[PDB]
């Protein structure tokens, strides 16, 4: 029961922030990358456990930019989008309104990156940010080691989330 509708989610944020590493991790490793372009496939069952599934191979696109670079060619036909910041720089979480408008109805995740290198101390305080963060977009959070495959293993909060924000995106399609 394979679904041949297409999704198509990009991936924006600052220069560093993880993104490639997000896709690999996302799609683990199914991910075809150059210098101009990334794509990786995201394969997701829309209500798994009903009637109703089918399965889905979701696109992620990262194909970098700076918010004087622009690649809108790229932004064709976008049903979602996911907004990459690095929890260890403020900077690119201010970025992510610039970044939206590079694009309301269409769906949004925000995903903090390198969790592991915040201490368990200052951990707190960037964790009720972040929160914050997300609220301004309307969208849930993820905070996350992008090197670590266990970030969003099958079942965990991290996962059911990400799946979530995934069926919202077919939904509203
Ligand atoms: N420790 C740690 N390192 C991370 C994490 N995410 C990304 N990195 C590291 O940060 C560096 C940048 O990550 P990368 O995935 O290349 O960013 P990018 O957003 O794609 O960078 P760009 O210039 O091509 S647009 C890499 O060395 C990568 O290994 C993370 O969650 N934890
Ligand atoms: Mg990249």
């Amino acid at each position: 029961f394979a679904s041949l509708d297409r999704v198509k989610v990009l991936v924006l944020g600052d220069s560093g922030v993880g993104k490639s590493s997000l896709v690999h991790l996302l799609c683990h490793n199914q991910v075809l990358g150059n210098p101009s372009w990334t794509v990786g496939c995201s394969v997701h069952d829309y209500k798994e456990g009903t009637p109703e599934e089918k399965t889905y191979y979701i696109e992620l696109w990262d194909v970098g930019g700076s918010v004087k670079s622009t690649r809108a060619v790229f932004y064709n036909s976008v049903n979602g989008i996911i907004l990459v910041h690095d929890l260890t720089n403020k900077k690119s979480s201010q970025n992510l309104y610039r970044w939206s408008l590079e694009v309301n109805q269409i769906p949004l995740l925000v995903i903090g990156t390198k969790l592991d290198q915040i201490h368990e101390t200052k951990r707190h305080e960037v964790l009720i940010r972040t929160a914050f963060l997300a609220e301004d977009f309307n969208a849930e959070e993820i905070n996350l080691d992008c090197t670590n495959p266990r970030s969003s293993a099958a079942g965990s909060s991290n996962a059911v989330k990400l799946s979530r924000f995934f069926d919202k995106v077919i939904e509203k399609r």
